[PDB]
C-alpha cells in the first residue's frame, strides 16, 4: 500500500540505491522525494513522461514488445529492463537504451547479459536463499550492480548484506 515507508527504512539501514517499482506514477514520484533513486514504471509511457517532466533522472521501464520500450525512451525512459536472452542486449543499446538492466533466474545467464553490455543485473529466483546464492555467486564474480526485489524489507536488507548493490521495493 505505502510502500515509500520502506525505503525510509532501508535508506537509514544504509541502503545507497534504492529502486521503487509502482503503477502509480504519484506512488513512484512520492518514493523519488523519499529517497528512492530509481521508479520503475510497469500506456504506461504516460507515467515515464510525467516523471520525466517532474524531475525523476532515473526512469526504468519493462516490456515485451520493443515498440513499447522505444516509445519509453522517447518519453524518458532511461533504462530498460530485459527479461530471460542476453543476445538482446547490445540490439536493444541500438535503440538508444542508455541503460540496460537483465532479469533472469540463473547466475549464468546474468553474467553472459553482463560480457555483453547489460547495466544492472537483476536476480528473480523463486526462492530466496537460490536467490541468496546468486547474488553471492555474482558478487564474487565481481559483477557490478547487482540488484533484488522483494516486497519484505527485511529481504532486501538480507539481499545488502549478501552483495546486492541495488534494493528494488516493490510496491503493491
Amino acid at each position: 500500500d505505502e510502500a515509500w515507508k520502506q525505503v525510509e527504512i532501508l535508506r537509514r539501514l544504509g541502503a545507497k540505491r534504492i529502486a521503487y517499482r509502482s503503477d502509480d506514477w504519484r506512488d513512484l514520484q512520492e518514493a523519488l522525494k523519499k529517497g528512492a533513486d530509481i521508479l520503475i514504471v510497469d500506456e504506461a509511457w504516460k507515467q515515464v513522461e510525467i516523471l520525466r517532466r517532474l524531475g525523476a533522472k532515473e526512469i526504468a521501464y519493462r516490456s515485451d514488445d520493443w515498440r513499447d520500450l522505444q516509445e519509453a525512451l522517447k518519453k524518458g525512459a532511461d533504462i530498460l529492463i530485459v527479461d530471460a536472452a542476453w543476445k538482446q542486449v547490445e540490439i536493444l543499446r541500438r535503440l538508444g537504451a542508455k541503460r540496460i538492466a537483465y532479469r533472469s533466474d540463473d547466475w549464468r545467464d546474468l553474467q553472459e547479459a553482463l560480457k555483453k553490455g547489460a547495466d544492472i543485473l537483476i536476480v528473480d529466483a523463486t526462492d530466496k536463499d537460490e536467490a541468496w546464492k546468486q547474488v553471492e555467486i555474482l558478487r564474487r564474480l565481481g559483477a557490478k550492480e547487482i540488484a533484488y526485489r522483494s516486497d519484505d524489507w527485511r529481504d532486501l536488507q538480507e539481499a545488502l548484506k549478501k552483495g546486492a548493490d541495488i534494493l528494488i521495493v516493490d510496491a503493491t
